[PDB]
C-alpha cells in the first residue's frame, strides 16, 4: 500500500488541481452581501517546484459561470450568474 | 453554466485532495530537505453556509510514501514517511 517515490515526485509536482475558494475573497466589494454557496470548486494551480529558485504560476486562463445565490440582509435574496477565473495550466518559474 | 443545486452540493464541507507542505506536517525535522517537498492528501475542505460552523475531520486514516531525504553535506536515501488522512468530514460549532 506505500506510495512510490516517482509517483509522489510525479503527482505532487505544479498543476491545475480542483481548489474550494471563498467567493468573497473573489469579490472583495460585496459586503453587503452573503453568498450561498459560499465558497466555489475552480481548477488551481497548485503543488510543489522542487527547487527554491520557482514557483507554481498559472500560464493558462478561462471563465466558468454558476448560480449563485446573493443575499442583502432585511432586503433580497437573488439566484444569479457569477462567473470566476479557472486556471487551465501551470508552469514552475522564478521568483 | 453550473446550475445551483449542483455547485451547492459540491462546494460542502468534505475531503478533497489537498497539496501539504512535508516540513509543515514534521516541524522537528529542520535538518532535512524533502523531496518532493509536498504530497497529495486527502484532507477536510470547502464551506458549512453557516457561520457558526466549521469543516472537519471526524475520521482519519494514516497513508504511507516513499520520500526522500536530504541531509546537506552528509547523505541523502529515499525512506518511508506517513502522512494523516481525513476520510469523514462534519461542520462543527
Amino acid at each position: 500500500e506505500v506510495v512510490k517515490f516517482m509517483d509522489v515526485y510525479q503527482r505532487s509536482y505544479c498543476h491545475p488541481i480542483e481548489t474550494l475558494v471563498d467567493i468573497f475573497q473573489e469579490y472583495p466589494d460585496e459586503i453587503e452581501y452573503i453568498f450561498k454557496p459560499s465558497c466555489v470548486p475552480l481548477m488551481r494551480c497548485g503543488g510543489c517546484c522542487n527547487d527554491e529558485g520557482l514557483e507554481c504560476v498559472p500560464t493558462e486562463e478561462s471563465n466558468i459561470t454558476m448560480q449563485i445565490m446573493r443575499i442583502k440582509p432585511h432586503q433580497g435574496q437573488h439566484i444569479g450568474e457569477m462567473s470566476f477565473l479557472q486556471h487551465n495550466k501551470c508552469e514552475c518559474r522564478p521568483k
